């Protein structure tokens, strides 16, 4: 059928294994991946670097900004598809009135969910920042260049 | 982008517009759908699928087939990489985890992807249908008019 | 009867859990009609259930063959009234009361919390202690309390 | 007044969930006593829900510096609204109720169940959006609407 | 301080690494543990059978049977304290409706949760019940003497 | 059983009677509590501190400690081999399960053990109880005396 985008949208501050995780089970469903961020512990510019280093190696992934809706970013770029994690009922609620909106907004535009596998349930890039805030060790939990930003932003 | 098949599994019994609104919500985002149904309810298979088959024939890419054996085996046997699931409240949503965790060990091949319903129809069920057919109240906004014609029937 | 409040149940039997929730609906309506229906019998429940209220002189027992919102019709009742002690019965009955307002847009459900004391009783888990022979005093009426004790020793 | 419900809230702003409940109670008690306390102040947020509710002439719209439950005893109101959408509402309300229940035994609160079309909507998600300019016409009532379309553009 | 026994209860149908996990989790904090069963698909001789074999290697670990309250079996045997694991919000719920009722039975025994490990919070009895039926494989998922039974049971 | 230390952790802004409850239940099932604070809110560390101290005072083996780092750090220096929590709420529930996934990767040695709250006390926490006191309603059913006089004084 024709051509594919998905939309991966987030604040990603900063982006961890748990956002990967989602990001890469989702690039061989959809022609390219656009990760989109709005417009927090790292600035704008910085999380974009962290997630462009972080999915060097998924190479129909583009990371984008877009100060809009989501759903207009998704209507400019062609994207049927938003595609979001879940790793626990209060995501689930708060996914659904997300998505009830987002309905409302553009009816056109699909959200699709994936659960969070078994190991990464439990991170958020709130939890790794306060781990990382301690200095213990955040190799489990997010890529290297991300690991070596936190460490020096928790110096 | 290859072919892709994906399959919306259940029981049907019989099928509703909350299960329709799932299919029509997939078929353009596939090159096919598989409606796979299992193997007493109300219903019986040959039934079930009879009433699947006469509710999707106007769409274009809709199949209806019965297993067996393992969900994510039919799935490797006819090719398809994704299952197609509704989410309706917090109860679905805890069921549904613990059923994606077992089969990802069982086929990590095979992705599980879910939507929310509609705000409409998240509240039907085949069970609640049945218990107000039986009650003889007015089901058509809850079901097609095939399926409505048979439920009618079972109920008097 | 201005306004009449129907609650509707199985009471396989009657529990104090049930009761908080009768209770404290009957200053609030002109009447109130416990609406019903095992291990218990219909005819044996009904008793259960008229005995257990019979100090609350606006509160009448019912059966009813047919839809509950059927019933809220017949005697002019608009309000609904259930318990809720959890997260599984507040996602259960919102289900029942979205169908609900689908088959009678007039009729509403209203919700009570059940009390703190009582928050953790069903009939069921009643009747799993009561066959083991627990004192059962502090869930269910005394006249329960015997109906219980007879079918369990 | 035999009957009066209170139904509280910061309406910043209301919204048509808001609405919902108030309209769907306004049938079961002789008033309704619209209660409250962000983006707006509240002499403006009074303003809009006046407007919004000067279609149902038994709602009345008040302000008070104090408990609740002590509003409600010197109205002579003995059941507060609230509306439930999702599990959170949910917990959360239960929390509240237990507490209120201390303060004053005598006033009950009772829950509705928001409909289904409503559900979604809070105050908060209507003027996140607005800040989009995306059409609000479906989530508040017309002088909201307006209200929030001077604040964001 | 004085002597402790914690109980571990259950139906065990069969018991399952998720189950094993708690008791293992358990044998370092009491002096005794015992595994307690009531009076499904195994029988209660089998499944006393499975129980045994499966916590063979923990010396402080004793499996029983009781037909009774458990409250009064803990009563009997001087233990104050049930163990209980929680996977997820169903768990969670009624459990908490069950030691609620406990605590009107019997004040004096406590109820401790354990949490369930990241990789067993999806296992039940049921669910390897259900892949043992289709013949998949299940060696992750309980011990190896409990494989072998459920094969067997599942042929 | 060799000596055995528990640790309940929080921030107790104040210390209420849903604390207490917790704490009173573990005195009888260690050698030894600590009641673990953390390093603003309504009360200063030294405060609250203070309020516990008098609110546990009349147990036999109760400490009352602040740090600094890392729970599971505070335990390995301390000897506690377990953490001590309550649960009211599905929503606490979820949150504490984070937590502890989280702290078995920090350190696999510490067990988090969990205790469900009396029915009489799950709707109590620090925060509504502020809320009632200052709207001066009575508090003495929510907090020891103690904590009480605190409360109001601060609210007036
Ligand atoms: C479905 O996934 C998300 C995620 C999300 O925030 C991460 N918000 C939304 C919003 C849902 C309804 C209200 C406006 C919606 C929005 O569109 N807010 C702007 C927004 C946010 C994030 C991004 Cl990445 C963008 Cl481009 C633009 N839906
Ligand atoms: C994600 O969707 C579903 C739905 C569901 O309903 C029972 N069960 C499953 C099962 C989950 C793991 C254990 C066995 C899994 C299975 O495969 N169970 C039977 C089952 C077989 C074959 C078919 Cl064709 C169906 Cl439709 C249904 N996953
Ligand atoms: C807290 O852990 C359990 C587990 C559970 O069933 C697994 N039931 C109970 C019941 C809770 C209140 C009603 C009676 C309670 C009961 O005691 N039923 C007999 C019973 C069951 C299981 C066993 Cl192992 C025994 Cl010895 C004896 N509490
Ligand atoms: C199970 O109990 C708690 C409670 C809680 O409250 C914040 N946080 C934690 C944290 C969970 C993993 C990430 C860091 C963990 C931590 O250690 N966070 C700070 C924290 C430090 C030191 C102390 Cl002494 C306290 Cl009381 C609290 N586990
Ligand atoms: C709000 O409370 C209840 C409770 C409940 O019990 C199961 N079912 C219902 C119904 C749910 C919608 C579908 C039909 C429903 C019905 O009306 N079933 C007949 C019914 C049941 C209970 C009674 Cl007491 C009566 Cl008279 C008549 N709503
Ligand atoms: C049931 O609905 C509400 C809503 C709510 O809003 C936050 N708070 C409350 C209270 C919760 C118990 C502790 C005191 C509580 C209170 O009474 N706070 C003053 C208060 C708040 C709202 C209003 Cl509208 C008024 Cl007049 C006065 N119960
Ligand atoms: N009120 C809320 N309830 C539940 N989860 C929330 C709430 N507000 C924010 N979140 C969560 O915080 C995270 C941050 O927001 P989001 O923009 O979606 O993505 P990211 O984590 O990539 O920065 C998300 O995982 C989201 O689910
Ligand atoms: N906690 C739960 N345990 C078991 N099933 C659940 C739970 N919550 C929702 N469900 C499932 O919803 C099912 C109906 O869906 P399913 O059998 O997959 O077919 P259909 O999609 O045709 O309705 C019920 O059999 C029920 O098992
Ligand atoms: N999925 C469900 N979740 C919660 N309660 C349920 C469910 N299915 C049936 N019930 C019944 O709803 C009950 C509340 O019962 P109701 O219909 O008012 O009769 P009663 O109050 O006498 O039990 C529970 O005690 C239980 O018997
Ligand atoms: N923990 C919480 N969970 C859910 N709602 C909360 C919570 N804390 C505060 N709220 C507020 O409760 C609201 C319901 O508000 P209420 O007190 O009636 O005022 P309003 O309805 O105008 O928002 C939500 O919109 C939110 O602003
Ligand atoms: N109504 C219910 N809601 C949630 N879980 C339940 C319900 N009934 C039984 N269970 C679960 O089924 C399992 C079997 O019962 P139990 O006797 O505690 O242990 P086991 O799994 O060891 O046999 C448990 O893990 C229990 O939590
Ligand atoms: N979803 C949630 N997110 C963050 N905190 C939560 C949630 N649910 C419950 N809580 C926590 O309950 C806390 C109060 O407990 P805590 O800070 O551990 O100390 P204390 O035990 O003294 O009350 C609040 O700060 C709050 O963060």
């Amino acid at each position: 059928m024709e051509h594919t985008i998905a939309v991966i949208p987030g604040s990603f501050d900063p982006i961890t294994y748990g956002h990967l995780d989602i990001i890469e089970r989702s690039t061989d469903r959809f022609d390219e991946i656009h990760v989109c961020v709005l417009k927090g512990t790292f600035s704008l510019e910085e999380r974009m670097d962290l997630i462009e280093q972080s999915v060097k190696h998924l190479p129909n992934v583009k990371v984008h900004q877009f100060s809009g809706l989501l759903v207009d970013y998704c209507e400019q770029v062609g994207a049927k598809t938003i595609i979001r994690g879940l790793r626990a009922v209060s995501d689930f609620e708060y996914e659904l009135r997300l998505t009830s909106m987002n309905k409302k907004l553009n009816n056109e535009i699909e959200t699709l969910y994936m659960m969070s596998s078994t190991n990464y349930s439990f991170i958020s890039s709130s939890i790794v920042k306060e781990v990382a805030a301690y200095r213990a060790d955040i190799s489990e939990f997010v890529p290297p260049y991300v690991e070596k930003a936190l460490k020096k932003k928790f110096k």
